[PDB]
């Protein structure tokens, strides 16, 4: 008997990569026909998965980028009590190996990043623990300043779970109708059978919290190139926070654009926002692979 996905789909199947802590992580790859200019890791966010990235990856391919993601451990297609995590740095470790391994099997190429949400702490975490081995990072609405009053919620929560043992105590989900203003993306997001939408346990969104206190303490060490791209009616990631990682972050090239309106998930939004943000994602690599 295989080791399988959490939806019973041997991982001998499929692409796949095996962490540090033996766990299988399901992997997807859009490479071009064509030699590669430049290697792309995609991150996802909590409760998501890889497979949300199709059309981005996509068009990056079509670049001539060689794009790759897994799904984080508790997420999608891998392995992993859903939306648990031992220690947030699991996630960043994760993209290291498989950053590494891919810039093993295609030398001499610049490596970028693309994370949304906590996707993009994650992306944030990596660079840091990297200072000059990426091209870029290209950040969608990343996890830096909390949404306050998802802050003050699991921060009360937070003194109950760190001081009795109550492994299983659970807030509220992350609410749906807040992704995008784009009405059909929001049902398609409470559609995905590989998306978590279950109220978030508290040990999880402590780990949140660890991200963003983890982020604090990286930008002085942050010197990688990046976009980052914002709505100013995110009621996820509080916009103060991409406004602070421009003041923080060490970075000579970074660039800010603001969404006027816009909710969290800006790749996934009215199609006037959606369409600019794959438009400007695409110019910023464009530039910076050639
Ligand atoms: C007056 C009032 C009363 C109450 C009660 N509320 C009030 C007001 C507000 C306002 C907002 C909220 C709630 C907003 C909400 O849902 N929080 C969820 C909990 O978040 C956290 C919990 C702990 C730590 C940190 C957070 C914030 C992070 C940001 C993410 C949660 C979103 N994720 C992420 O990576 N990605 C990928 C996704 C999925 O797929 C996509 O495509 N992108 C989303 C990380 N309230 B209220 F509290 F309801």
């Amino acid at each position: 008997s295989p080791r399988r996905t959490p939806q019973s789909i041997p991982y001998q199947d499929l692409p796949h990569l095996v962490n540090a802590d033996g766990q299988y992580l399901f992997c997807r790859y859009w490479a071009p026909t064509g030699t590669p200019k430049a290697l792309i890791f995609v991150s996802h966010g909590a409760g998501e998965h890889s497979g949300r990235y199709e059309e981005l990856a996509r068009m990056l391919m079509g670049l001539d980028l060689l794009v790759f993601a897994h799904d984080h451990v508790g997420h999608g297609q891998s392995e992993g009590e859903r939306m648990v995590v031992s220690d947030f740095h699991v996630f960043v470790r994760d993209v290291l190996q498989h950053v590494d391994s891919m810039q093993k099997d295609y030398p001499g190429l610049p490596v970028f990043l693309l994370g949304h949400s906590m996707g993009g702490a994650i992306a944030i975490l990596t660079a840091a623990e990297r200072p000059g081995h990426f091209a870029g990072m290209v950040l969608i609405s990343p996890l830096v300043l909390a949404n306050p009053e998802s802050a003050t919620t699991f921060k009360v929560l937070a003194a109950k779970v760190l001081n009795s043992v109550l492994p299983n105590l659970s807030s509220g989900p992350i609410d749906s109708s807040v992704l995008s203003r784009n009405k059909t993306e929001v049902d398609i997001y409470n559609s995905d059978p590989l998306i978590c939408r279950a109220g978030l346990k508290v040990c999880f969104g402590i780990q949140l919290l660890n991200a963003v206190s983890r982020v604090e303490r990286a930008l002085p060490k942050l010197t990688v190139p990046f976009l980052l791209l914002q709505g100013s009616a995110d009621r996820l990631c509080d916009s103060k926070g991409a406004y602070l990682l421009m003041e923080l972050a060490k970075s000579q090239d970074k660039t800010l654009k603001i969404y006027e309106g816009a909710y969290h998930v800006l790749h996934k939004e009215l199609p006037e926002v959606t369409n600019s943000v794959f438009h400007e994602i695409n110019m910023w690599v464009s530039q910076r692979t050639a």
